[PDB]
């Protein structure tokens, strides 16, 4: 399962639409945020030990802009793989608005290759 | 507890006092956990919103005013351990503070005369 | 906790709220049975100093202890309720205080830009 959508623009274009359901999001912004806790170090404690809420609080914003931009990248390969999408090119990424907590919109603009004319 | 008290200058006092960073959290924490049972997020009803959503969003906020809150519980139970107590409004000097370190900050104020 | 949301400038919002009288007075009432508790002084046991001591004593302290909580508190139940995020830390501005009476004051804060 993923919600994924295909769509012929014009000529040899397509659009791919995809929805990132939000417990996926924050499956992935939990353990991205727990790896840059292994990284971050202040006086109190020694490295790694930092409260999560404090790490969170810190790079929260940053981390979630990360993990959205790379599943953004992930469920888009893994689904012109599925639906045997050949991009040409460098495809262009469309993202929708993002509500912290929600579900996450976006589209993937592409042409692909015609079939190859011998 | 950590307190630190001068005295005298005409009835003035001051006193100083550091919160353990540990301490800090604690309030912290129950505070966003308060805050993750009153958010509400659409499509999303499966109990309490995500802590790492509220430290992120609510975390700055709820801090500086856990921060406010404990140098005043702090200065009231420091001055009840000093067996004094104020005659006039008290002058909060705070420290810097460092997210996740121990928070020092001192209080000035006067004491009614006594012989 | 009465709430007035508004836009000052750019993106400025103030967030007026009037706390009521008896939400005050219960909770330094509160506060005031806690403190004695922990209070051992003027000859007598911990816990057993007559109230109008722990009162003249710590009364001061401990209205200006729980407004300083009422405020920070109502403010965050506001700014969930409005749905309104502060950018960064707000800016606390404290109207008069008039014993026994309703307290009103503002905080002021900035909000993040759009998107677009």
């Amino acid at each position: 399962h993923m919600q994924v959508s295909v769509e012929t623009t014009q000529g040899l274009g397509r659009r791919v639409t995809i929805t990132i359901a939000a417990d996926s999001i924050e499956t992935a912004v939990k353990s991205e945020l727990v790896n840059v806790a292994k990284k971050v170090r202040i006086d109190g404690f020694r490295k790694g030990k930092v409260p999560m809420n404090i790490v969170a609080q810190r790079y929260g914003a940053s981390v979630r802009q990360d993990v959205l931009g790379d599943l953004m990248s992930r469920n888009f390969i893994d689904a012109i793989i599925k639906e045997k999408i050949n991009p040409a090119g460098a495809p262009t990424y469309v993202p929708g608005e993002y509500k912290l907590g929600e579900d996450f919109t976006y589209s993937v603009e592409f042409e692909v290759y015609p079939e190859v004319e011998l």
